[PDB]
DNA sequence: TAACCGCCAAGGGGATTACTCCCTAGTCTCCAGGCACGTGTTTTTTTTTTTTTTTTTTTTTTTTTTTTTCCTTTTTTTTTTTTTTTT
């Protein structure tokens, strides 16, 4: 009942999580930045690694 | 049974006269509360914007793959041809 259950919201969850960051991407100038060029990150992680 | 009347006796105080005196009527003269006029600052009414809960709407529901079965109209009204009866 658990395994049927509950991996319905998981994969909803999962395809939710994988579009909202569908694009979030890390630059030439270590930078991180979404599809609108909007800075999140100054480093991937804070440290560019 | 004592109201009432008649008779008699006694006394108490309101009316009268005079003297006084003192308080108010009258008349100036100054001035101040009583009153006419204007208005107020609270009170109620009305708007105004928000608040808070209720209700409604809308959107969502892991992915891939392989086999069958049933259905993919249907009754209901209108039209048009055919057949039978009559003069």
């Amino acid at each position: 009942i658990d395994t049927a259950v509950k991996t319905a919201e998981t994969g909803y969850i999962q395809r939710r999580l994988i579009k909202a960051m569908e694009s979030v991407m890390v630059n030439y100038d270590g930078t991180v930045r979404n599809s609108v060029g909007q800075l999140i990150q100054l480093r991937y992680g804070e440290d560019g690694l």
